[PDB]
């Protein structure tokens, strides 16, 4: 049993759509990119305006806060991919490559590396402190909508517009498998906390999957809109986020879609605490809105 | 995804516990039965009191509205077993032989019998009209708590607090498989409508089963109090009723616990009206609550 999720906070200040969010690893605070082109530091407890960074010129799309180094990671549909030192409150570095907009990013685990997805149909790995292509990963047909970063092989996942999953072998820098179940475009790509199964996104179904080799084990159907975001929690409350502003919540293992939460309308992206006891989401209506557990 | 349940109405008149509810198959009314030694028939639309039964010396325990003909069934704690006749709203039937205490009742949806269970560790097979036993069911060593019929083999399907579930053979009057796994008291049985799976409530597990030979599926977790009531609708809403006033909601098919409805606290009784839109509950606090999805 998950107990139902209810609004607890509305946070305003962005001037356009909130494209994406992130946690810092301390949960102290949490990170925002809107199409207002800014990026927002926020304070997690009360929901206060810390930092505003600016620098991107068109829509923010990835946002992500490193580990390892007291490093923000950010990139837009300017081409630009930018680290921000946190401890400066400045970019200190600029990844150049892409040939088009870039729509989101991971950090790998255990490699110091960031990986990045595209319009131009790749998703690219950079070494973090050179600033070096490690690899260019070519393969999907369309624009790479998400990414997402594993320590197992396969160790990187992609979802494209091309309706395709492909798990990639992060060292010769080629597809292992590409998954084709997908009858539309797969917008959202999730990997479960155990690291044996994952889950992808596209309006046409929810699917379940298994690791390393991507073995079908079962459809999330119910949320018939286009699937921006999917995220789990430990506990197994897997969050699917729609472009129509409705989120439905599930049981992970049994598939069964528990709480369903109505709504320019519409969610981008969604992200839990490090504590998994806030749900905090960013929508279309300019605001980020933070749900907990009652 | 099944829509969460909400107290919709609180019907009121029994001086004592309501230990049984039924309703009948054309959905106009509803009974039950009480500790006050009572049988009410209420209107299931406006809640209001139609008819009040009397009869019975001690506890009635369960109540069963006829598909086939104009009766009512009832059994009780005084060991009497009656059938009124709603055309003339009168006792016109005393079905004899229990030993003692009589626990509950089901009525077989192809034979013209009732089925009842007892105090005196057995279920008598009447012949309604007769009033003939058929068969006195002999094999538990316990109070038999609940006993439920199907047209397919087995027909009868008991569970006692021997911590037993027995699946009978109607026409040798003999047990075809003793199912031994709860490991407490078994007070409730549930038939899936669908007629492969079925599940039984004690204080331990929820277990859910298949037909014909009590093949085990799965334990439904979580509910750890006692088990008095199971009732299961055509959608796969699952709902178990605790004697301490809690009241669990399952999906079926994945045995996943969605809703928990807080609280002399306890139900004794649940039932779903014909339409499946409203559940009603028999409790300790002397009144009726109904349900409604919201
Ligand atoms: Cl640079
Ligand atoms: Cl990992
Ligand atoms: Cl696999
Ligand atoms: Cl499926
Ligand atoms: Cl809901
Ligand atoms: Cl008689
Ligand atoms: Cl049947
Ligand atoms: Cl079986
Ligand atoms: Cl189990
Ligand atoms: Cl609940
Ligand atoms: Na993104
Ligand atoms: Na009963």
């Amino acid at each position: 049993w998950h107990p139902p999720w209810k609004l607890y906070r509305v946070i305003s200040g962005h001037l356009g759509w909130v494209r994406c969010i992130a946690v810092e690893p301390g949960n102290q605070w949490f990170v925002t990119g809107s199409a207002d082109r800014t990026i927002k530091i926020w304070d997690l407890a009360s929901g206060k305006l810390k930092l505003s960074l600016t620098g991107h010129i068109s829509t923010v799309r990835g946002v992500i806060v490193s580990t390892r180094s007291p490093y923000l990671f950010s990139c837009g549909e300017d081409k630009q991919v930018k680290c921000w030192d946190l401890e400066y409150n400045k970019v200190i570095r600029h990844y150049h490559g892409h040939l088009s907009a870039v729509y989101g990013l991971d950090l790998h685990p255990t490699i110091d590396v960031l990986v990045t997805c595209s319009r131009d149909s790749t998703a690219r790995i950079w070494d973090v402190r050179t600033k070096a292509s490690v690899h260019t990963l070519s393969g999907h047909t369309n624009a790479v909508a998400t990414v997402r970063c594993q320590a197992a092989e396969p160790q990187i996942i992609t979802g494209s517009h091309d309706t395709t999953i492909r798990l990639w072998d992060l060292v010769a820098g080629k597809t292992r498998v590409t998954l084709t179940n997908h009858k539309k475009s797969v917008r959202a790509v999730v990997l479960h906390p155990r690291h044996y199964t994952f889950a992808s996104g596209s309006p046409d179904n929810i699917k379940q999957w298994k690791f390393p080799d991507g073995s079908f084990i079962q459809n999330l159907s119910g949320h018939n809109a286009i699937i921006n975001t999917l995220t789990v929690n430990s506990d197994g409350v897997l969050v699917s986020g729609a472009d129509n502003g409705t989120m439905h919540l599930w049981d992970w293992r049994t598939g069964y879609n528990f709480q369903r939460v109505h709504a320019e309308s519409g969610i981008f992206a969604c992200a839990f605490d490090q504590s998994e006891s806030r749900l905090l989401t960013a929508e279309a209506d300019k605001t980020i809105k933070v749900y907990r557990e009652d």
